[PDB]
C-alpha cells in the first residue's frame, strides 16, 4: 500500500487540526499520468494494519485510499474532491452564489449514498465511530462517500456516552444525526443544548427534533436510529432500503 | 447585470476585428472607472455566466449595456493599460518596451493562467479559445483569463467538434509555449491546413531554446494524444508553482 515519496508533490494546506494536517497534492501514477490528491499527514502498528485493511476496500460510497507514503512521518493519500465535504456543502446551498438549492430528493440521495457506504463497511464488521456530515465527502459526480478526517459528543450514542463500548449500532446512531444534519441543511445538532447536558438530555428520553419541512416518514427512519436500546435500532442494510424506497416514492 | 446606458462614455478604439473601445463608467459611489467596451440574446448568455465568476485570475465583468441606438449589446470590462499578454511578450524583446522578462516572471505568467483555468474548470466551464492573445495583464502585472486559431485546438477537437476541459489544457500547453517563446507563432514552418496531419503523425510543438526540461515536460503533458492522459488544471497549477519555487529569485 506504500507509495514512493518521489511520486508525491505537496501543495497548500486544505485544512489543519492538532493531530495532523491535510494538503493538496500531485500523485504520479503507474500509467505516467498525474492525479490530484489530498495528503493527510498524521504527525504506527495499528496504522499499518489499518491502511492495509482500507486499501483493500472497494465501494463507490466509501472514500478510496490511494496508498501511504513514508517520510523521515506517515501520510495518507486520497483523491482530491473539488466539491469538498458534505457539511460545508450543505451550508453553501443556503446561499445564492453556491450550489443550487438542494431539493428533497437530492438530500435523500445523499443519505442513501451514506447508508450504502456504511452498509458495506458494517458488512465487513468495520466501525467508523466518527460518522457526521463533516466526515462525508462529495465525489466529482456529486455522489457522497464515507470518510474520516481524524485531524463530537452530540454524534455519540447514549450507551457509548456512559460506557465506552462502540458497535455497529453506535455508528447507526451517528447516522441518524447525520441524516438530521442533511435534512436541516447543516444545522448543529440539539440547538439550545450544551455539550455537557447531552447525556442528561438523552437519558431523560429527549431526541433530535423533527426538521421544519422533513417528511414524517423520513423522521421515522432517523428517529429509529436513536432508540435507547441499540438492539432495537435497524441495521445499515435495513436503513438503506428504507431510504431507497422513500426516495423512489417521491416524484422526480 | 445591466447598466444604464447613460452611465457610459465611449472613447477611442483599442482594437477591432467586433470592436473594443476605452470608456468611462460612472460608478454607484459617484466616481468614474476607466473601462473597456466590446460590441458585437446569445451575447447576453455569455455574460450571464460571467457576472457569477469571482477570481483574481479571471477578468471581472463590470456589467452589460444594451444600446437601442439606430439592438446593440455592449460588455464592460476593467481597462488594463498593459494590454494583452501576447503583445506584451513581443514588447519585452524591444529596448523601449518593458524590460526582458526573467524566467521566474514567465513562469508566474503561466501560474496565473493556470489558477484562472483551474477556477473555471471546477465550475465546469469550457473556455475553448485559450491563447496568449486572450490573456490580459492587470495593473499589478498579474495575468487574468479573458476571451475576445487552428494551432491552439486539440487534435481530438480538430477531427470532431468535441470540446472537453482537456482541450482547454491542450490550448494551455500552447499558451505556455507562447510565453516561453515570448510571442513566437506556434509550429513555425507548418501551415494551418497541415496542422491536423502534423499532429496525427505524433508531432508536437518543439521545445524552446531556453526552456528548462522540467517546463517542457509540463507543457508536453498537455499535448498527449489521449485527452484522458492530459493532467488537469489543478495538477498543472501545482506543477508550475513547484517549478517556480525551486528556481532562485
Ligand atoms: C474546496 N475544498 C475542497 C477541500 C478538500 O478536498 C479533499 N479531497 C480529499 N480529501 C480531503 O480531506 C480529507 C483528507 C483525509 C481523509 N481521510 C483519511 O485520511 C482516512 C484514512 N482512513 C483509514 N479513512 C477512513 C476511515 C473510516 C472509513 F470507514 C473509511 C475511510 C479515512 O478517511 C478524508 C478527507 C479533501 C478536502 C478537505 C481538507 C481539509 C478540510 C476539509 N474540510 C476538506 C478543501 N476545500
Ligand atoms: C495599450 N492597450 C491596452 C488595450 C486594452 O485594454 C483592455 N482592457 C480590457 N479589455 C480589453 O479588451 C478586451 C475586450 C473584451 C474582453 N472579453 C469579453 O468581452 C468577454 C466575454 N466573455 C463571455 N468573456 C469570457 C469568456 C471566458 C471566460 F472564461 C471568461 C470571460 C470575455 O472575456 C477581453 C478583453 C483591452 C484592450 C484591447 C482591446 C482590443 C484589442 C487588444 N489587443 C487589446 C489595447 N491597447
Amino acid at each position: 500500500v506504500v507509495i514512493d515519496r518521489n511520486l508525491l508533490i505537496l501543495g497548500k494546506i486544505l485544512g489543519e487540526g492538532e493531530f495532523g494536517s491535510v494538503m493538496e497534492g500531485n500523485l504520479k501514477q503507474e500509467d505516467g499520468t498525474s492525479l490530484k490528491v489530498a495528503v493527510k499527514t498524521m504527525k504506527i502498528e495499528e496504522f499499518l494494519s489499518e491502511a492495509a485493511c482500507m486499501k483493500d476496500f472497494s465501494h463507490p460510497n466509501v472514500i478510496r485510499l490511494l496508498g501511504v507514503c513514508i517520510e523521515m512521518k506517515p501520510m495518507v493519500i486520497l483523491p482530491f474532491m473539488k466539491y469538498g465535504d458534505l457539511h460545508t456543502y450543505l451550508l453553501y446551498s443556503r446561499l445564492e452564489t453556491g450550489p443550487k438549492h438542494i431539493p428533497l430528493q437530492t438530500l435523500l440521495k445523499f443519505m442513501v449514498d451514506i447508508a450504502l457506504g456504511m452498509e458495506y463497511l458494517s458488512n465487513r464488521n468495520f466501525l467508523h465511530r466518527d460518522l457526521a456530515a463533516r466526515n462525508c465527502m462529495l465525489r466529482d459526480d456529486m455522489t457522497v462517500c464515507v470518510a474520516d478526517f481524524g485531524l463530537p459528543v452530540k454524534w455519540i450514542a447514549i450507551e457509548s456516552l456512559a460506557d465506552r463500548v462502540y458497535t455497529s449500532k453506535s455508528d447507526v446512531w451517528a447516522f441518524g444525526v447525520t441524516m438530521w444534519e442533511i435534512a436541516t441543511r447543516g444545522m448543529t445538532p440539539y440547538p439550545g443544548v450544551q455539550n455537557h447536558e447531552m447525556y442528561d438530555y438523552l437519558l431523560h428520553g429527549h431526541r433530535l427534533k423533527q426538521p421544519e419541512d422533513c417528511l414524517d416518514e423520513l423522521y421515522e427512519i432517523m428517529y429509529s436510529c436513536w432508540r435507547t436500546d441499540p438492539l432495537d435500532r435497524p441495521t445499515f442494510s435495513v436503513l438503506r432500503l428504507q431510504l431507497e424506497k422513500l426516495l423512489e416514492s417521491l416524484p422526480d
